[PDB]
């Protein structure tokens, strides 16, 4: 409350990290169907179904812009990625599995940077 803090966390060293584990991401094999905005005019329900569009692509744009004020609102938008590629595509698919990889060594790279 009112002058009275925690003590104060490192942060200079955030936005740094969180550009080395979305490279590492972006060079993943199975990262292909998360590299750029899936194309709304031509994957028929998408723009319908899916309200908030997310990819690596874009995250990249807004970390380099200055566009995640703090490292949650950086993981929530990596995390909204996997979730609308679960809300779109079956589990037993290619896509699906893909989702559930890469969410798997996302969330490994979270912890043991941050946490
Ligand atoms: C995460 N990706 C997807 O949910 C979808 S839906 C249709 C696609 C695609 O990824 C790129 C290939 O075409």
């Amino acid at each position: 409350s009112m002058s009275v803090k925690k003590p104060k966390r490192d942060d200079s060293k955030d936005l740094a990290l969180c550009s080395m584990i979305l490279t590492e991401m972006e060079t993943h094999e199975d990262a292909w169907p998360f590299l750029l905005p899936v194309n709304l005019k031509l994957v028929p329900g998408y723009k319908k179904v899916i309200k908030k569009p997310m990819d690596f692509s874009t995250i990249r744009e807004k970390l380099s812009s200055g566009q995640y004020p703090n490292l949650e609102t950086f993981a929530l938008d990596v995390r909204l990625v996997f979730d609308n590629c679960e809300t779109f595509n079956e589990d037993d698919s290619d896509i699906g599995r893909a989702g559930h990889n890469m969410r798997k060594y996302f969330e490994k790279k979270w912890t043991d940077t941050f946490k």
